[PDB]
């Protein structure tokens, strides 16, 4: 709305959260599916969301369970690529048309996330995500736990880095959960949002909360 607006055209930074925000899916579930392990992993997820647990053992926990080849995320990617969320792909253009820099930032796959980001014309170095890694023959054999997205307190980790990268004045972090809630500080403001689930501990305490990308869309263009 309004003021709400006036909040958003102040950004010189936007984050977005990856999993439930830009797209509909969760990247690591659905990876799962595609490797036939959906049900204990999408459990696992559930457990895992908002301040709930230590990130690092709930990823290793289900990519464990998963592991994932490398043909197999390649065929995630091919056959059954995420969905962006009605009114990212426009929302991100006009951010962009503004130079506003926009960023993704997920405990999901870069992998998966770069694909994400390529639709969106937001570049791989814009992008914060953990890095799978497969042997020379493909299969799966672990992630990166050196990146901020590998632990706790991750994406507010990476504000922190953008801020002192760039300097930016004025970073927005816009997600559907707890802990995008949680990056706000070291964000300047938080904006959640329930467009695909809405997540109510985050509508009840977020300032700002939105379940439709359009209500950013505060013009005609
Ligand atoms: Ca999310």
């Amino acid at each position: 709305h309004s003021e709400l607006r006036k909040l958003f055209y102040s950004a010189d930074a936007v984050c977005f959260d990856v999993d439930s925000t830009v797209i509909r899916e969760e990247g690591i579930d659905e990876l799962a599916k595609i490797c036939g392990v959906e049900d204990a992993v999408s459990e696992m997820t559930r457990r895992a969301m908002g301040g709930a647990v230590p990130f690092k053992a709930a990823l290793t926990e289900r990519l464990a369970l998963i592991q994932p080849s490398r043909e197999q995320v390649q065929r995630l990617i091919a056959e059954q690529p995420p969905h962006l969320t009605p009114g990212i792909r426009e929302l991100v253009s006009r951010l962009q048309e503004r130079n506003v820099q926009v960023f993704l930032i997920s405990g999901g796959f870069r992998s998966i996330v770069e694909h994400v980001a390529s639709k969106l014309n937001i570049p791989a170095t814009n992008v914060f995500a953990n890095r799978l890694k497969f042997y020379f023959n493909g299969e799966y054999a672990g992630f990166d736990e050196t990146q901020p997205t590998a632990e706790s307190g991750g994406k507010g980790k990476v504000i922190k880095l953008l801020k002192e990268k760039f300097h930016f004045k004025k970073i927005i972090m816009i997600g559907d959960g707890a802990t995008d809630m949680e990056a706000c500080p070291p964000a300047d403001a938080f904006i959640g949002f329930g467009g695909n689930v809405i997540r109510q501990q985050v509508k009840d305490n977020a300032k700002w909360y939105i379940t439709d990308f359009v209500e950013l869309l505060g013009e005609l263009e």
